[PDB]
RNA sequence: AUUAAGACAUUCGUGAGUGAUUUAUUUCCAUGAAGUGGCGU
């Protein structure tokens, strides 16, 4: 799986919107795979990876063109999942 | 003219006197002002 952030950036670049960044979106794990296009045979497998560690409402992408930014809104695609508490609990004792 | 004639079962008289619709009863039980970060790789 590749996180939805990768395809969010790719879709926005597919339109006449250019995003701020010196490095291309990261693909895979290797040290330098900053690529904009999927490998070759077919597109990567994508999923909403960041949901399992806490559901958000908006994704802000902050276009390079100043004083304007792109907002991606997350909705449950049928009103079933409105929130999700993070499943990790941090504890501080002594 | 005949064991007959006359004669209101009537007068007076408060359904009234005493009496608390009162006693007992928790508008209470359950419920996180919470959830999430995003981009600048």
């Amino acid at each position: 799986y590749r996180w939805e952030k990768r395809k969010m950036k790719q879709l926005i670049k597919a339109r006449g919107y250019e995003l701020k960044g010196d490095h291309s979106p990261i693909s895979g794990i290797r040290e330098n795979d900053n690529s904009w296009n999927d490998p070759n045979p077919n597109g990567y497998n994508y999923a909403y990876i960041r949901a399992i560690l806490g559901l958000a409402e908006q994704y802000e992408f902050q276009l390079e063109t100043p004083y304007q930014k792109a907002i991606v809104k997350i909705k449950s695609a049928n009103n079933c999942i409105s929130r999700y508490k993070s499943p990790l609990l941090f504890k501080i004792i002594n």
